């Protein structure tokens, strides 16, 4: 498209992953590997709001976005995840959200949403690009069957509409989580899945800060394979690229002339799962693409790195009430801590298995 929310800014680069990452490489114990895993910490990622307690941090992280702009004499950009919906996870084994439909689940994620909204008007100087619930409206086209996700749609289709809606207000930029090839990208899903980001992107006004979908978010399929990963037997679309020139003239034709941006953090190794839907801390996965809008193809505004690689996936431990038994799977690396804490292992493996090389 036109505008490409990238172009022209600079990433503001977080420093809580920056954290995360200067402390993990102080304990690699090989001396170039260390060095590589120090320099991580200059690659951009998003900033998971996983519950209302993230949301100082993104306060803080517009005024200090704001003030190395000015500093530098650079347009700041943040990057954000929503991913707090009431019942999230609708077809997981186990869930971290904090809201539940049961306990006014709606009004609770309205207020985590106002709460967001009411930091970012405070920053206009500092541009915000967001992506929207991964792991919810996906589940809306395939999985229906699962009584929770039934159970849950309207709250998600309800929620998901509040914080377009709302944040659209402030100018966010926003690209709806779309799963990825494996889950959306089987041809027989494009149209139904189509159908269901048409009807979100109508009821929320088809705002022109709604730029698209985001794909492959905290997984690992190619952008663009080399050949075939045997997980995706039986469907053309067998990576990112195939996925999107596939889906893309669906949301045309609607009127929406939708781009994506694509997570890469953990796609640096293919050929690594057993079953194409095992997504928890598969093992010997390597930092991929790094983030940028050379991105091979009309409809994608960038390579990005949502997923954060380094934090859990889940726990492998079956005594967790958080236990999701994907985590214990032959492909998940094990023993893993608790989703969202730091996994050392993991993390010194994505260094040292990284492609491009860092």
């Amino acid at each position: 498209s036109a505008n490409n929310p990238w172009t022209g800014f600079q990433i503001f680069l977080s420093p809580y992953y920056a954290n995360e990452v200067a402390a993990a490489a102080k304990q690699i114990t090989d001396p170039t590997l260390s060095s590589k895993a120090a320099s991580v910490a200059n690659i951009p990622t998003f900033t998971w709001l996983d519950s209302v307690a993230k949301i100082p941090d993104l306060g803080t992280y517009l005024a200090s976005a704001s003030a190395l702009g000015k500093s530098t004499g650079t347009k700041q950009l943040v990057q954000i995840v929503i991913y707090d919906l009431p019942d999230r996870d609708c077809a997981a084994k186990a869930s971290n959200g904090e809201f539940s439909i049961a306990n006014n689940g709606q009004a609770n994620y309205e207020n985590y949403i106002d709460q967001i909204v009411a930091q970012i008007q405070q920053f206009p100087d500092v541009r915000v690009v967001a992506v929207i619930e991964p792991d919810s409206l996906a589940n809306l086209v395939t999985n229906l069957n699962v009584q929770k996700c039934a159970n849950a749609k309207t709250t998600y289709l309800a929620s998901v509409n509040y914080a377009l809606t709302n944040l659209a207000k402030v100018g966010v930029y926003m690209y709806m989580d779309a799963g990825h090839a494996g889950w959306l990208g089987w041809p027989a899903n494009l149209s139904p899945a189509a159908q269901l980001f048409t009807q979100v992107w109508q009821n929320a006004g088809k705002s022109p800060f709604i730029k698209g979908l985001a794909t492959n978010v905290a997984n690992y399929n190619a952008l663009q394979a080399a050949s075939p990963d045997p997980i995706t037997q039986g469907n053309p679309n067998y990576d990112e690229i195939h996925y999107i020139n596939a889906l893309a003239p669906l949301l045309q034709q609607a009127g929406w002339d939708a781009t994506f941006i694509v997570d890469q953090g953990r796609s640096g190794v293919q050929n690594i799962r057993q079953q194409w839907g095992d997504w928890c801390n598969i093992k010997g996965a390597g930092f991929g693409t790094r983030p940028t809008t050379n991105t091979g193809s009309q409809f994608i505004d960038s390579i990005v790195w949502v997923k954060p690689g380094g934090e859990c996936d889940g726990t492998s431990n079956s005594s967790s009430p958080r236990y999701d038994s994907t985590c214990s799977l032959p492909d998940a690396a094990q023993p893993a801590p608790e989703a969202g804490t730091w996994f050392q292992a993991y993390f010194q493996t994505l260094v040292s298995a990284a492609n491009p090389p860092l």
